[PDB]
């Protein structure tokens, strides 16, 4: 994981549950409570692993929740890093065209491995979005819908229909309905 | 053709002519005329032919002036679907863009294939637009342009230099004069 | 070059130094002064450069400073050009897609062939963009980021880090900082 988004989870986390909750979970894995990252450089997944479960442990929430939680809170922090992807975009531009910029990403901040996304117009007023992974991030992944959701301030209603391991993948489909059509024809 | 598109074509042909027209072009191809179309299912295109005639037999409209009226209309509807797409853009940026847009469309309405539109700029205050596809929609795609033209508010003349089926592909290029440089100063 | 960017580029040294030193540039390569150029037609590069080697003669200019002169110029044409590269954007957020923005110029401009611009946010506050082009015009490059600065009203601090040619490529590295931070936390 790069060090520009664990910087962000972080500082996401000692908004959440306080600082001594974050200090503690951070000495847990041996870093220091103030230790500086830097945008590109390579932080071990396994210890994001360890640093969330301690949070966990610490606030007698589960780990999942946290990660639904955190990814509501970035969607903001991402809209402040480059406002031009929000810009102008029904909710649902946002989620279709979100593996193109995902990809475009990848080549702005090098080494980034975001998750592939593919979103798919299922009926006249919802689509299907498959996170597609090798890290299994499920709840992250629901939070930052959620929270663009909130953003966007278009209400949804989202059903998990799939989840799997295939080959050194995580799976995970989601279908998303919307209050108006994905296509409308209006006068 | 995709069913979003053609969903939409259904729409703009029963506002602009009647519902009882409609029902009964869709009724002479065994269509129930009120078929529920998804987005992402494939439509047979001879069938939407067929239903686009029958409409102009009982219109009396020649079925060219009925493509370019859809094609008139649907820009407002795509400026809906997809509103950051036309936003910020200029007239000229935006059909020089429009081949790039379309092949991200393709990313995200699978099995879409819309044509080729290479566009060049062939002069201070003019570009080149070639529409290349096996489709030959020819009016459909003038009638975009034309659409276009009133959503950005800029008045241009257009005027057809080239139409031919080279290969299997249907070719009609056109010259578009705007009343600004493409690229001012 | 395009003929696209070479116009410009005409009109940018009228502007700043008068008809007189660029009719006889002009003349000095065999140009008619008033010679209509179009946006696609193919200019030779060389020629560019003795039009410009010419200008500073006559001006008694420094090159490089002219170069620069028009790159802070330029990017508010390259805004009416194409305003929505611009809209909404941070000053960072610019300079770190104008790699894909060039890439995508390729695509409308037929035969342009703009430098490859790498950029990397190596800090909190700060990124590296390295210019690299089988050209050679490392002033124009800096006079458009000085006027990127300008149009996005946004300081930034400019270090040049390396510089050098290897078999037939030019390449410079700056590093650029910002007042704010390029993935600010709340
Ligand atoms: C402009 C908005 C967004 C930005 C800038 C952004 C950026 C990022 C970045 C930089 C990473 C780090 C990858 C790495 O360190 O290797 C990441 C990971 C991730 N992104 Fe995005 N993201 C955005 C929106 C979204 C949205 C809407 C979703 C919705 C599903 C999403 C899903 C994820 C997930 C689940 C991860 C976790 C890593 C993994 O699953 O393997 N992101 N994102
Ligand atoms: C954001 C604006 C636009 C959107 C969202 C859009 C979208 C689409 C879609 C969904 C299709 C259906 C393709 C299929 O079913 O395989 C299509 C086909 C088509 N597009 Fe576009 N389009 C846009 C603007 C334009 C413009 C400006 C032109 C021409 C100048 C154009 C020319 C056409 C034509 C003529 C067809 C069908 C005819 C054929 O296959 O030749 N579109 N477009
Ligand atoms: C949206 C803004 C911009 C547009 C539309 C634009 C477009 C272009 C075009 C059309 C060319 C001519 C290619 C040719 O004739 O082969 C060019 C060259 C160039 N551009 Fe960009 N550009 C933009 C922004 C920038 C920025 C921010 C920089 C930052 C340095 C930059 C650096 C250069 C340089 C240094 C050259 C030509 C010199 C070489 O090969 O080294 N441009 N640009």
């Amino acid at each position: 994981m790069k060090g520009t988004i664990v910087g962000t989870w972080i500082k996401t986390l000692r908004d959440l549950y306080g600082n001594d909750v974050v200090d503690e979970s951070l000495k847990s894995v041996g870093w220091e409570p103030d230790r500086v990252i830097t945008p590109l450089e390579d932080i071990d997944d396994d210890e994001v692993r360890r640093i969330f479960a301690k949070v966990s442990e610490k606030t007698g929430k589960n780990v999942n929740e946290i990660w639904r939680e955190v990814g509501r809170q970035n969607i903001k922090t991402f809209s402040e890093w480059f406002p031009s992807y929000f810009a102008g975009r029904r909710l649902v531009n946002f989620l279709m065209m979100m593996d193109e910029v995902h990809l475009q990403l990848t080549k702005m901040i090098k080494g980034a491995t975001p998750p592939r996304l593919i979103a798919k117009p299922v009926a006249k007023d919802a689509i299907e979005m498959e996170y597609v992974s090798k890290r299994k991030m499920y709840d992250y992944f629901l939070g930052l819908i959620e929270g663009s959701s909130k953003f966007f301030k278009e209400e949804i209603s989202v059903e998990e229909v799939e989840r799997g391991e295939k080959d050194g993948f995580s799976r995970l489909k989601v279908r998303i309905k919307f209050k108006n059509p994905v296509f409308e024809y209006k006068k």
